[PDB]
């Protein structure tokens, strides 16, 4: 049985991603968010509710990526160096999820927080979207998997990392780009820096598997991929309508969702499916 | 679907272990080991071979714990806070595994390193012991697991964490306690500090599951755990004879194995099975 041997490279990229994960390491104790209270209380009731709801959704996606998406993909890799990278990325999703709790503690009472998590658990669109992604992961709960199954779990993972988070990341960035909730915005920026490398790395692993599939299997997963993209898009459009109508931002968020969907396709080596539009300028300032 | 909510504790211990994992965070870049070359060359060929072989075995065990033991147990754990802790522990196993490669780079040529990893992969006792442990993990590759299956995976995990590593950790500690290979010894001591908390934590989780089992299931797993302890012990005694007879340390290592087996049992809430014997004084100095 093989031990991981970093003296003999298994690919040309795992070492660089391993080092970059670690170079980017952080935890929530590094960013105090109490100073956000001054701008939090200036938000309207509707703005505050939207913020808490999107944070709840982000927490769900990180919970499932750390607890299903990374572990179940990694188990089925033959490349022990790439497995190492995914184990660390999965741990970072748990750091991310805990950081949302750290933000919540400043922004809400204990009772308000538990309300948000009950709203998350019972939310039908969050249940639907998480169910779609995790179905690909849970297919891997068996000793022998096909390359089509593993590839599609990697596609679902890239779509979570590079696409499904972004209807939520929009609002912390949009507020921070205006000088509101800037400390929480700094945390979200650290999370995004991690998710961006996660999506690139899993997309590299997916492209490697794709190249090994027969032409017939390639056709089949290309179809599944394009269908999954649009199945998720329909849910995302319903989610943005629900969250952002009250604050007048639906079309701006939708534009941001499409921009990030294109990035996820690119991470898989695929052509964009939505027209190119420039990112919202305030969001761009929030990333700065 | 539920998101992890650290504002509502799921148990009385996961937060403390989460914080301690992180407090103990380290990577190999932090300890240069080039200065160990001066004492490395003082060793005989037999001492050097033993050292490289035991590090190879340690690397194998950490590879399997990061790539199978932590991910498959955590996937099936219901408690989302404890799941978070296990994800971090699994990532640390990959840090540990990579740190062995860092030691190897100082102590051996590229060709010698690849020969050690071939010796690991073909080794019959390493294959047997790793296969015994991973057979319990691989039983968890199914959509839903029984509590007996999950408990036995946690037992196997504690036995790896608290027991199987120690026939290997002996030698770096013994040499470091004589002032030899002290930089590598410092790394091993950081690894041990992590494995000790890993074994305590998984043992807490195991005791919780055990107490939820029916009486008939408890009787079954109690017997299986005692058999497993002694099945592994027979293999360990063959391993120590093979590795350490050339350098006269077999009985010393065996005493250390029994000492650590007792600690594994205690981590599971079980009584010691081996006579108490005081720790070797040189090893004790290497831990200091
Ligand atoms: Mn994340
Ligand atoms: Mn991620
Ligand atoms: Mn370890
Ligand atoms: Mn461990």
């Amino acid at each position: 049985m093989r031990a991981v041997n970093w003296n003999k490279k298994e690919d040309d990229f795992s070492l660089m991603f391993w080092k970059q994960n670690i170079a980017q390491f952080w935890t929530e104790e590094e960013i105090a968010v109490s100073s956000d209270k001054n701008t939090w209380v200036q938000l309207s009731k509707e703005e505050q509710i939207a913020y808490k709801r999107v944070l709840g959704g982000l927490t769900l996606l990180d919970t499932k990526q750390g607890g299903e998406g990374m572990p179940l993909v990694l188990v089925h890799l033959e490349n022990l160096q790439a497995k190492s990278v995914l184990a660390f990325m999965g741990a970072m999703e748990e750091v991310h999820a805990k950081s949302y709790s750290h933000i919540f503690t400043t922004l809400a009472t204990e009772e308000e927080i538990d309300e948000i998590f009950d709203w998350v658990d019972t939310h039908p669109l969050l249940e639907k979207k998480a169910g779609i992604i995790t179905s690909y992961y849970r297919r891997l709960l068996k000793p022998e998997v096909t390359k089509k199954e593993l590839y599609m779990a990697m596609v679902a993972s890239v779509f979570l990392e590079s696409y499904l988070f972004y209807s939520g990341f929009f609002y912390p960035l949009y507020l921070a780009g205006q000088g509101k909730l800037t400390a929480s915005g700094e945390i979200i920026n650290l999370i995004i820096r991690d998710e961006s490398i996660h999506g690139v790395f899993v997309g590299i692993l997916a492209q490697q598997i794709f190249a090994e599939l027969s032409a017939e299997d390639q056709q089949e997963v290309q179809k599944e991929t394009q269908e999954l993209l649009m199945e998720l898009y329909e849910i995302e459009m319903a989610y943005t309508e629900e969250i952002y109508t009250s604050i007048g931002l639906v079309e701006d968020v939708n534009r941001f969702v499409r921009y990030n969907a294109n990035k996820g396709l690119m991470n898989l080596g695929l052509e964009p499916k939505f027209e190119e539009e420039e990112i919202n300028p305030i969001v761009l300032n929030g990333l700065r």
